[PDB]
């Protein structure tokens, strides 16, 4: 909600309270888990008009979990999602730095439209696919104001030597090219980076270089939203062997994401989605499936502030999965107030 | 403070900074402790008018402690208090889900009017008495718009298998009936729930079923506030044996709460209160008193935003208490700014 | 940003997103470190006019780090900076209590004007020099409205027995006298306090009494800012022996701080600074230098909301420093949006 608009500076303080339960037989060995998954969000988007052609902006977004106790475990799952400041000059584009989405999310965001789940490949703190800390991102709209609908972007990821290999990364470069024409939208994205010492010393994942690329195709006009994503990764996707407490990365993944949705004028947005992600050359296993499901779901928009939703995952993963990826269905019911 | 009111949606961003010190001889073995107890609060209440009869709402409330360092211990006592979203339809009532107060607090809230302390039985993360995560709560005002002042409510608590027994719970149902007539107010509340495996395996507290009930009686008009609460609990109230580092639950408790207050037009709200809570059938002890005090205190309201207060506990607990409950007096002095 | 101003109460919700990287050869053994140092800030200043002569106020300020992951380490460096409520009566002055700056910062704040670094002696959770929890602070402007530009202040620090000696303190008193005349400003500040048991049992630092004093001199008008600080400390400044994993306090320190800055109408604020801090009588060492550098830096103010800055530390510390204080240079580049 815009709560300040004075003297060439507007601030938007926004947030949401999401009442959210997950139903699954077991959670312990299912897709999403079982129990209370209530959370709250808070953030600000700030925007200042320095002059006629120059513009400043900043954003911060925090996640508070509503499913912890007030005791010892009160912070589990609480985190900053976004924290970046940036400048935008006329048609020369924009530069920002901080915690933000990796460039490959420029692609993957295409299918990340599900009411609760979806966008399984957009892992956070995972190089270029999701949110990451320490990214320089240049972005260009309409090719310096000369070619309508053509957008490109470049991103520089500074190394993050963290205490765990899962959240660590080295120096890297990535980028994306995208074009949008009369409802349609085509996107390509790629990025490569160094693996840290701690990532190399991991039982799963072999190499010194991590890669992630993904294409995007979508129709998004006249109340219809269709979208497709294909992606591959070298030494990038994080994997866990639940049979041995082993973790690391998958040498190769192929990732398919399909999404179909519709928006009725009265408020209903039903959702059908397909998602499959296979991992190749997993040491002491071979070929494992990590994500495999059909999705049926809906979202009722009472208005721009209030909504409820059901999201049903038909989990195609089988009972004898090599890595121990939960094979059971998960259903999520939600009530959202946002501002 | 209402900081947004546009297009059938109002947001209220509120919070408070509370400068608060506790004085006690020792803290280590007193009622409230000794030292700095400064804290800050922040939250939002959001409310949207979807249509003539339908209404959406959300709330989130966070607690930041102002008595930690900026070093390692910076998060101790920081937590989400409330996080829930909900709908309200004309006179059919309202449903909300998330982190909220258990239904039995509908009763206990009657005596929870002390400037600092009081409401000792309204334990948080303790089934139905205080705040809990994962509660479905239906609420009805004036019996579907037909019987003025008569309110009932039902609550469904989903299981919380936490890492500690103190904060855990199983599936349960609870409810409350309440009636308010010309200043007066009568309330009854009850709730039962499964104890988790980890709660069963505890040295203190025997059973598979936890119960909590409490009645309420109050006068609240013409500047006078009087209130009374009686409650009992099976396998619900958490207890600790400070002589052996044992914890668990008390098989039975009887809980008495009395409160008398007055509000002078110039700002002063003095407070007298009585509170006693005895535990029965404590294994290897028998009958222990957990809470036992008289309370004298006051609160000066400079206005709706500014206040100061003294709260003096005359701790009736004795020096030879079986469980080690601190027997010393505690005094709390406070300065509050709120918005 | 002022987001509420109704009925004798104004609220100012403010914050900043700071994109910030540090460049150093190694970080491991440099002044500021190397890598992403992105952070975000959020806080409120609240102010109410109770009556013609009486005024209430409150403040809370939180620090969110933007350089952590969303995993296990998500809270590292997150903390409350300020949390205090207070009253101000006409010319009789003001009293506040909570987490706030120690009185000696009244002095040291003189040189704490650097774009990123500087103010090295204003350690937080360190008695009277920086931010601390549990301080009663009386403050007087213009000597009860009788002597223009003459300000004094007294502060009472309640003991903080924390889990670490670094963040702990005992009971203490401190104060400051300050005078400001036609651009110029002179300040003196002093404070003494008990060391806790845990501080006494530390290998470094000998005594039962900790002291901190500092003078201030500044010119601050006509776009020029010059400032000087001299300080000494008994048993107050925290030190670490990186050669043995020893920590504690320095028996004596002498602290020099010099700062020169200018503000061009078009937005540029260049900065030159000198900072030296020597420790005397360090057990098993003798005389060690803790902080020793020249500073060159600038800050571009696009406006009151947007800015960028470079801060270059020329680290005069040598390679054979006895305590292991990093001797390498550190450069910090920043992009700030604030509101």
């Amino acid at each position: 909600a815009e709560i300040y608009n004075k003297d060439g500076n507007k601030v938007d303080l926004y947030g949401k309270a999401v009442g959210l339960h997950y139903f699954s037989k077991g959670g312990e060995n299912s897709y999403g888990g079982n129990g209370d998954m209530t959370y709250a969000r808070l953030g600000f988007k700030g925007e200042t008009q320095i002059n006629s052609d120059l513009t400043g902006y900043g954003q911060w977004e925090y996640n508070f979990q509503g499913n912890n106790s007030e005791g010892a475990d009160a912070q589990t799952g609480n985190k900053t999602r976004l924290a970046f400041a940036g400048l935008k000059y006329a048609d020369v584009g924009s530069f920002d730095y901080g915690r933000n989405y990796g460039v490959v999310y420029d692609a993957l965001g295409y299918t990340d439209m599900l009411p609760e789940f979806g966008g399984d490949t957009a892992y956070s703190d995972d190089f270029f696919v999701g949110r990451v800390g320490g990214v320089a991102t240049y972005r260009n709209s309409n090719f310096f104001g000369l070619v309508d609908g053509l957008n490109f972007a470049v991103q520089y990821l500074g190394k993050n030597e963290r205490d765990t290999a899962r959240r660590s990364n080295g120096d890297g470069v990535g980028g994306s090219i995208s074009y949008e024409y009369e409802g349609f939208g085509i996107v390509g994205a790629y990025g490569a980076a160094d693996r840290t010492n701690l990532q190399e010393a991991q039982p799963l994942g072999n190499g010194k270089k991590a890669e992630q690329w993904a294409t995007g195709l979508k129709y998004d006009a006249n109340n219809i939203y269709l979208a497709a994503n294909y992606g591959e990764t070298r030494n990038a996707t994080p994997i866990t062997n639940k049979f041995t407490n082993t973790s690391g990365f998958a040498n190769k993944t192929q990732d398919v994401l399909l999404v179909a949705q519709y928006q009725f004028d009265f408020g209903l947005r039903p959702s059908i989605a397909y998602t499959k992600s296979k991992a190749k050359d997993v040491e002491g296993i071979g070929d494992v499936d990590l994500v495999n499901y059909f999705e049926v779901g809906a979202t009722y928009y009472f208005n721009k502030n209030m909504s409820t939703y059901v999201d049903y995952i038909i989990n195609q993963i089988d009972s004898d999965n090599k890595l121990g990826v939960g094979s059971d269905d998960t259903v999520a019911v939600g009530i959202v107030y946002q501002f």
